[PDB]
């Protein structure tokens, strides 16, 4: 393993106090996408002075960021004491595809002390430490944030010249304070600045040794450290998790003024990560000599696409988050940073359709008691089981089983049991697990040429098992048996033609087979008459040892209907609110497993009833004739189309919902059309809606002048009037 | 090892103890399972369940192994996959450089080449480096190198 070098002295571990409500400050940092802030550069490759779009990890341009501030600790007068901290211990959060993240920020300013906050400390950079791996869990004393088996850990050491990476296991002390401990608080690590930090003596354990006193090093499978040098500007460091392990983005070692990510360094730790936490750390610093630090943010990153304005300097100067807004999209969707100024479209309102009702059953179970006993049959003597107008719960069918092959086609493994349908069938026969290489649906072996075939119109879910000891109402046949000839000899007794059995049926020659083959090879003929169109029947079959637990084979199979609907899984509906009138939205239904969304009212029936769902031309359901003697007129969904007014001159636009009216349009929306409409909000913040004749607008001024050229037309006599000329 | 083993189970039964949900391997990567799964299947149908805590989303995970008898001489798999980079194309085949023209100036023609894995043929110059540097291969709009 790593040289990890010394141990702890101490068993114990300087106690930590939860101080966080001293660190609460309102400082946030919404993403700048238009001066590229949070930008990784791409992977190796760069472009020239033009724009172009990407798409890849990116913080999202609406977000101000999560903010983290570390201090100093206890101190009083002349001295350090114990750990004065936030809670960034109990901090779990998801690891969320990469971030990240602005350090020294705030840095060259003033600010506070946070813990001792009435000195008004001046700011100062300061580098944060991180934890993060696939697993996490509570300590002894219920305390978040223990992580279990191998870590990744982030720590600067002593001064932000030295940073370590590491990958290796914690181990817990068990002495005053400490992980194990039961005296233990919270977990911190901490700088002595007052020995550490020597111009002299840089101490490149301090807080690595400040971290031991917490846990042991075990395990040390990876290290490394880098040599770093002090600068108060803000830097943007980014991570991201990859199958070529975690990569570091950093302007840092690049773009000290363009704030661009490159690719400082990378990882060979191979482990997901499914946690990310900030690590507490403290100052020991004297009390008379207390500073304050710069605020630290980070911002997750998501597959986000971006309009990018490289300049000459290879430097992502400006980017368009594609999707923040309806403006954005269309500068995105015309690649360049000026749209010209006109009258367009952009996406429409999905109108928020509300939680769902169902009109499913009632019925009775679908009992599946006939596969409970008895010898089941040769794959050319199927036994079929139909349900109609019932109930189940497959899973406890299931049990009943060792399932050794779950195999299916056109639908999931799970949808199968999920789905309500017209009929559930069920094909079952004994099949041993040496042949039972010659069932699926594309065989094209003798069982599927003389036995069994299954027609490609429904899905099909294929199972065998094999019978539990404990299932002694099951009997099993002697040997495994079937058909592996069925052909038919010409009356001249030369030529010959095979009968192939068809989809979801008995071959012809059943009639002349015994129920099982008696003797492999067992072969029988039958004269055809005349009224037979004259020939030979011929036939023949073979065997299979019987097995010590009985081998069975399954072919399920289901039919979707229209108002046949009736085989569903046993309802949930209980404890649930009244369905399925509400009436109300466009609900999204299930009805007797007819599903899709829409707009009810009670409605004058149409011909024909009890045939339930009435449908249209292009299938699209008229109205339903509901079984509370209401025919339901489906009115739909609907869709507020929205188009967006610039005038580039002026910068400034407005907006149309038209027919929609303003009865459905307020100051704020959530249907959507897109995640923030903010570019209209930079005036309608504090504007309404207006009415107008083409329909609800917001943006514009009721001036009701009279324009000799429009511009910028809105059809009939309606106006775009410019905004107030340059 | 004493048997070639392998995961035939891994799966998380849901907290109410009746349906349950099967956690298939991502690609080159471990299944969640590994964790409880010991080093070596050490008997054919060995199974191993972990109770999924509220911070796990509840649950039981599930788990279970296969074996196969040690064979005289080591059988063995391997998996070998390359990713093509940009200015990152630094795994290469021992160069036969040896004995060889002067390269890569020449220019020449349209020269034929091979820069770093980079290949294809084209007219060079020395002129104007443009930004940004350290990252080798510029290319333009519709990916077709700069220079």
């Amino acid at each position: 393993y790593v040289d990890v070098g010394p141990d702890s002295v101490k068993s114990a571990c300087i106690e930590v106090d939860i101080q966080q409500t001293f660190f609460d400050k309102t400082w946030p940092r919404p993403i700048d996408v238009s001066k590229a802030d949070g930008i990784i550069y791409p992977q190796g490759r760069t472009y020239s002075n033009i724009t172009i779009t990407y798409q890849g990890l990116f913080p999202y341009q609406g977000d101000h960021g999560d903010m983290y501030v570390y201090s100093a600790g206890h101190a009083t007068g002349t001295t350090p004491q114990k750990l004065f901290v936030a809670n960034y211990s109990q901090d779990v959060k998801q690891f969320a595809n990469g971030f990240v993240v602005r350090i020294g920020a705030a840095a060259n300013s003033t600010g506070t002390v946070i813990i001792s906050p009435s000195t008004s400390a001046t700011i100062r950079k300061i580098y944060p430490a991180f934890m993060l791996g696939s697993s996490v869990g509570n300590f002894s004393d219920g305390k978040m944030g223990r992580f279990f088996n191998h870590t990744l850990v982030l720590l600067p050491d002593g001064c932000g010249t030295l940073l370590r990476a590491f990958y290796c296991i914690l181990e817990p002390r068990s002495g005053n304070h400490c992980p194990a401990g039961n005296s233990y608080t919270s977990f911190a690590t901490y700088h002595t600045p007052a020995t550490d930090c020597s111009d002299g003596n840089y101490n490149r354990n301090a807080s690595l040794n400040s971290f031991k006193e917490y846990f042991n090093l075990r395990n040390c499978t990876f290290m490394y450290t880098y040599n770093i040098t002090e600068d108060e500007i803000l830097e943007w460091f980014g991570i991201t998790q990859t199958a070529q392990g975690v990569h570091l983005f950093s302007s840092r070692y690049v773009d000290l003024y363009g704030g661009n990510m490159f690719q400082f360094a990378t990882l060979p730790v191979y482990d997901t990560i499914k946690y990310y936490s900030i690590i507490p750390h403290s100052i020991r610093s004297i009390q008379s000599d207390r500073k304050a630090w710069a605020a630290f943010y980070v911002y997750k990153l998501q597959p986000l696409t971006f309009l990018l304005d490289f300049s000459v300097d290879g430097y992502i100067r400006r980017a368009i988050d594609c999707g923040f807004n309806d403006l954005s999209q269309l500068h995105c969707s015309y690649e360049s940073f000026d749209v010209e100024s006109g009258v367009y479209s952009v996406s429409s309102f999905e109108a928020k359709p509300s939680g769902s009702v169902v009109e499913q059953a009632e019925g009775v179970e679908c009992d599946f008691s006939p596969l409970l006993s008895g010898t089941p049959p040769q794959v050319y003597n199927f036994k079929r089981l139909v349900f109609t107008n019932c109930n189940y719960n497959l899973t406890k069918l299931l049990s009943l089983f060792s399932v050794n092959d779950f195999t299916c086609s056109q639908i999931s493994p799970a949808a199968i049991a999920s789905n309500c349908y017209s009929s559930l069938i069920l094909d079952y026969f004994s099949y041993p697990l040496s042949m039972k290489s010659d069932l699926s649906v594309s065989s094209a072996g003798p069982i599927s040429q003389f036995n069994y075939k299954q027609s490609f119109s429904n899905p099909t879910c294929l199972i065998l098992a094999t019978v539990p000891h404990n299932l002694t109402t099951i009997t099993k046949p002697l040997k495994y048996s079937y058909i592996n000839k069925c052909s038919r000899f010409l009356s001249d007794d030369r030529t010959e033609v095979p009968q192939l059995v068809n989809a979801n049926q008995y071959s012809p020659c059943v009639s002349i087979v015994p129920s099982t083959v008696w003797e492999d090879g067992d072969y029988y003929r039958k004269q055809l008459s005349p009224l037979e169109g004259g020939g030979w029947l011929v036939a023949s079959g073979s065997t299979v040892a019987m097995t010590e637990q009985l081998q069975m084979g399954f072919g399920i199979t289901v039919q979707y209907g229209t108002d046949t609907n009736s085989v569903c899984p046993k309802l949930e509906f209980a404890n649930d609110t009244k369905i399925a009138s509400q009436l109300g939205n466009c609900v999204e239904y299930s009805l007797y497993g007819v599903s899709g969304r829409g707009v009810f009212q009670n409605c004058t029936a149409v011909g024909v009833r009890q045939q339930r769902f009435v449908y249209d031309a292009y299938q699209n359901l008229v109205g339903y004739y509901s079984d509370d003697g209401n025919y339901y007129c489906l009115r739909a969904c609907v869709s507020v189309p929205v188009s967006v007014i610039y005038d580039k001159e002026t910068k400034t636009h407005a907006t149309l919902f038209g027919s929609v009216a303003c009865e459905h349009i307020s100051s704020t929306m959530s249907q959507y059309s897109r995640s923030t409409r903010s570019m209209l909000k930079r005036r309608d913040s504090t504007y309404g809606p207006l009415q107008t004749p083409v329909g609800c607008v917001l943006g514009l001024v009721n001036s009701s002048l009279f324009v000799e050229d429009c511009k910028l037309p809105l059809g009939q006599s309606l106006c775009a009037l410019p905004d107030t000329p340059s």
